[PDB]
């Protein structure tokens, strides 16, 4: 070990260790979770972009030294690059409201700055994470600028997997458009619809999520970097490192416990929660059987079963869905609360809120991507199925209507419900012509 | 038209004459116009509110020379209130801020003037019965209210008492008819192995069983209160009277300055409501689900038609009853969370929100009750089980095979039937 | 006295005067579960008669529906959109059915109104049918979701008003006390000096981002799915002359069939609101607490009444009305959460409760804020000196005195002033 | 790599892996959240003396061979014992309802057995995960009785925590006895209590959930095992878990019934509700050190920064707090999934087990820090505290009997105007303080 110092006194460091004092006492502070920084490597990246921006904004105003401002650039390319994420070990559970993450930056972008500069580890009179790594800077406008970018550096994964299921779901829609089967309304049999149809709206549904994900998403592009000249330049350089448009904030006092964007974001993530959890609903009860429910879809069997139980499949990936919808939407109550409970100038809680949210991006990505590839891809219809559904359809009656009177088709409905035969059975049992049902049965 | 002229520490202002409410109760009428909805709409609440003061009416004329002339008057007015008169001078939004200070104040002024009355006295003689010196005398709001919140729950306990085991008895009747209906059990939606569908009811009735001692366990919590903390003579006579009132033994919480802020018996009894939505929930999304049909679903059970259909669309059953069910679950499990905010909120020797509080868990408890009745009354007990729709789902049974294992090959046999369409019986014949 | 009338499941006495018919009385008896009747959401009554008129007229335009019956039911709904009428919406707000009983208790209350009209008595069906005339060319699926996504359009003033009035109280108060120095805090703690002036333009700041999309997401209820042709695109038409809103077909009625995308992201932004609301508000109790032995920046109106001999005290009872409202609307977001994720295949059957929990929120907010704005943030009065004392007493001021004395220096003025109550401007002059 | 063979067909699988192929397509079907089943170590033991329950009742019964038997036992002890954790992989977010949790257990203890037996992983014809580690088992079975297993294991960690914290407040209540300070009731000044009162507050109200927890957790020790073998396989499991367990009375009701995961779910976020409000009231009373209410002081145990002495941020009740409101998100987690239960299952209590023992780990752990790292060493501003007592306006009702309530009123709105305390404007017109002195004495 060797030993380090700060305000609260003295302890020992691993040598092998690149984060420093004040993350130890992090780790001994908040040990919680067994969930460490780096399990959400985004804020970790973004935290060591911010921390370049701002040597280069305090090199540029002459604050900061030449060789200081070279070696900590170097280290933060480093970790942008992803080295050392080991080193940044705080629970994301900190409380602190990001001071701790702040540090382990600070300390972790210090030890390998001086290893850039062949100097020991702890050599704080040549680099100190706080004189220099933290110059011109406090946590409570670097942690928030951070948490933006992190969340902003996350959002392609989302769009992605959600492009994936939406292509994915339109496939299904184009293949299954001549399908024809039952709509059911409140349960109960209604009225004939296509297969096609019913997949082409779990596409549509999702569409509407696509721009509005990106539009949300755009404000975390306002940033309070430089809130305690200096400001505008940081943002500058922030912008070009991380390759997203960053501006600054209108009003500052506004953005100190401002947490409204992930409030919204996070509310479009529960939002996309819920119709895919309704989506996920639909087709397990759709592949219902294989004899004694809906049987109208079979879902692909991606785990095995029994040789003497075949035609049983547990409807799996759409259940892995479900779980991370619930998932989504508890977490979104945890941010609710979080952001509620604001004081004054400062929200502390926004290590609980980005936790929670990244955490989510991750989950739902990984289910619309495993959702498309894993199960819709592979969906087949039960085609002789679906069409006895609709060709069962007491709604067919109606189609009597015109030619025969509502009472007698009203009779004729009665007879097919009673006698298990179809509406069209009956109309030409009855010597009459069942021409109208037959449009009703017509895809196209 | 006519007004009378009150006073408060605010002001002066004029007061419909014919009011029983006085100014204060006036001013939270101005403060806090927020839903619509007036404390006459929780009366459980006012009930409780006029039970406690007239404990403290008596308590004060037995140990703080209160004059018999008030105490008879003052008690009087509560007995008309608890016997349900005057619910609509109960006017304050159950929104009000305050922490139920609004509340005590609708029944100080009510109470006063309703005693007034019965002294032939006109309203706004306060010199005589005074809604503060008087009605009010030895307590404040922040004894008062928390107690006659706690004594509102109690009081309305009894009914979704009554109405779980009103649905429990439901359930076990027609699982007791249903005993010899087999059909399919479904696994994770897939068809698994037979059970019945008498089985499947008394499943309905079991869980609902295991809800209605843990429901008295919890409600019992709420017989401590704080009441006299304010003003131990006092309070402990305050006690056996409103016990006496209530025809509940009540007793007094051991620590005060923990009673001040807590909400514990609230969280864990709109806990419990909520246990009960979660389970009620299921077992309408069961009974939607089994009725699904009549041709293309489940088909298995058939549901009472309670609003008339189409008559060209025979068969259509809307299973509406549980839909109205499924609903009132939702919103006690909202308001369980609204509950859980209003309480995680508190702050030092206060919880601010307690109105906020009552008026979630009372509305919830009869949410639950009448929907538990109209469950079991317009629903439950008219359910008719499609016997043969329910006995060829049990014999379509891929898992029938398993016995067949003295015969391995008996995986072919199933691996056949899947395929062919036909029965396990039907193939292992041939 | 009663009269007689019958639909397919048989015969009802219904009251002689009533309005309704058989089908709402079944409705009363079936979803008696709140106490809360349609008429508590007028919006939805006005909304579901708006449709009825333009269906009427849709059908008269095409031959339908014969000149005498259509002038007697535009009449008749007209009279309803005037709020006459709203007692005979009696049907409970849980009703299951998806929104059947609310159609139905439309229809016949408009037949019954129409025949007035033509001066025939109640239950004259023959003359006027609730079923083949009222509800002509229609049916629920259609009718119910187009008057729910109406009555959220028709309901969005309210809260755009109140949010409008509550940015410019704060905005008032941001100049006012624009010269007003205090100590900022952060996680409590004393931080660096701000304005007081600032705090308040804050506020506003970020309530004027909720506005604009507020009417953004109000946009979406435009696409509506009435009469899922001639009839349809006449209907939407009439619709759009109506309500005076330009309403546009779906152009996907399978997807339209259970969306409830919209209600979903309406819901939130009334839940994005409220987080801010109750977070302002507790500051607004925060800063108000004392008088003596809390923060005492600023002092709230007195507007509910104290102790003469408790001077000082002013409890917080606008805000906290406003916190209670805050977890309410959270609550009730979740509700709707529930009910949108519980849709199945073809429909969500549970409009009746998001239309019901959306309605009240936008009430409730709205009202809060408008509360909050004229009962509270117009007569906030800064404690100006007991301000500028603490950010006199901020040892964040050292910082400043770095490039004076630098760093050790700095820190030690600042540790001398921390270990003896002086100021930094105290022990700098020493 | 060696191949493997199910009932879909084959895998090659790392030779070094103790898991099989299903297993394998159970990390390829539900990669969703990066973390795998031994994050929740818990649920692997349970499920590891599940199986040597089931092995042992089986043996006995004379249906599982002797060496068999000897050979999975051995195994199972070892992972009861802790050994092989790395193994267990599936992700938590898995869909199957608990199939493969089931199946990642059995193909584990199956290749261990094997090398108890000297034979290579893979020899299923030795050692059959599915035939003999699975005999007269299911997952609907085996999955729910370990999940029930698992939070009864789990119980003592959260009363251990709990009694911890309680006997820290109950410390403090004995220490601040006799310190005066003035009551708030919606934040306005109340009258004076003693800070000794308001920490025994917090430890009562504490305590009345340790006997709740265990009456709730109680709930769990009926269990669907087996559902004579049956029996057997409970009176084992019993004694090799240490725990008392007893056979559920309807197989049916018990086959979806998650009242009990919803009831401590329940308890848990309780808990939170209470814990936060304290944590609320601690970071409020430490607020400062001038400007705030500057009552007590928590422990330093983050770094200061030498020109803000004073500034201490409250950064343990912050990261319970946290904690807090992730507990309160993760009960609607679990409220979600229970209410979704369909029919003879519940197929979500893969997702319930897991927020359920986070929710455990997290509450236990902040329970513990915020004992030992803050409320153990909090000191009284014994000085500030009496001054806000004695400036309590108040004190001017116990003046009523000797000027009357008249004059004891115009007093207290003097007092009010000149900042001066009550006996002070008393003092300043002849008037005797005796009475007020009372009324600002601990003893009561
Ligand atoms: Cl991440
Ligand atoms: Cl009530
Ligand atoms: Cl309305
Ligand atoms: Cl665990």
């Amino acid at each position: 070990t060797r030993r380090e110092q700060d305000s609260l006194g003295e302890r020992d460091i691993p040598m092998d260790a690149y984060f420093g004092i004040q993350t130890l006492r992090a780790v001994e502070n908040f040990s919680l979770s067994d969930v460490a920084l780096n399990h959400i490597p985004a804020l970790v990246r973004a935290l060591a972009m911010v921390k370049k921006a701002a040597a280069t904004a305090n090199y540029k105003l002459r604050q900061l030294p030449e060789p200081k401002y070279a070696a900590i650039v170097a280290a933060c390319d480093d970790i942008i690059d992803g080295l050392l994420m080991e080193q940044f070990v705080v629970d994301v559970f900190q409380g602190g409201a990001g001071t701790s993450s702040n540090m382990n930056a600070n300390e972790v972008i210090a030890n390998r700055a001086l290893e850039h500069l062949g100097r020991p580890r702890g050599d704080y009179q040549t680099i100190h994470p706080n004189d220099d790594v933290n110059m011109s800077q406090s946590t409570n406008d670097v942690y928030p600028t951070a948490v933006r970018l992190a969340l902003l550096l996350s959002q392609n994964q989302v769009q992605t997997a959600l492009h994936r299921l939406i292509a994915a779901f339109e496939a299904k829609g184009r293949e299954f458009a001549t399908v024809i089967k039952i709509g059911r309304t409140q349960l109960q049999d209604a009225v004939p619809i296509t297969l096609g149809q019913e997949f082409e709206a779990f596409a549509a549904t999702l569409r509407e999520d696509t721009a509005r994900l990106e539009e949300v998403a755009a404000l975390f592009r306002e940033v309070n970097l430089g809130g305690t000249a200096y400001a505008e330049q940081a943002i500058v350089e922030l912008s070009q490192i991380s390759g997203i448009e960053l501006k600054a904030t209108g009003n500052l006092v506004e953005a100190s416990w401002d947490t409204g964007a992930f409030v919204t974001f996070s509310g479009i993530l529960r939002r996309i929660a819920v119709k895919l959890s309704k989506i996920a609903n639909d087709l397990r009860l759709l592949s219902s059987g294989p004899r004694s429910g809906l049987g109208e879809i079979r879902l692909p069997a991606v785990q095995p079963g029994s040789s003497i139980m075949p035609g049983k499949v547990n409807p799996v990936i759409p259940e892995s869905v479900n779980q991370v919808c619930y998932q989504v939407i508890g977490n979104d109550l945890t941010v609710t609360m979080a952001a509620e409970s604001g004081q004054l100038q400062l929200n502390a809680f926004e290590p609980l809120i980005v936790y929670n949210i990244l955490s989510s991006m991750r989950l739902l990505g990984r289910a619309m991507t495993n959702l498309a590839e894993r199960c819709v891809d592979g969906i087949e219809a039960n085609v002789e199925r679906c069409r006895a559904g609709a060709e069962e359809s007491i709604s067919l009656a109606t189609a009597l209507v015109p030619v025969v009177g509502y009472a007698r088709a009203a009779e004729i409905a009665k007879q097919a419900l009673a006698s298990g035969q179809t509406v069209m059975e009956v109309a030409i049992s009855k010597g009459l012509d069942a021409s109208a049902l037959t449009i009703m049965l017509d895809p196209l």
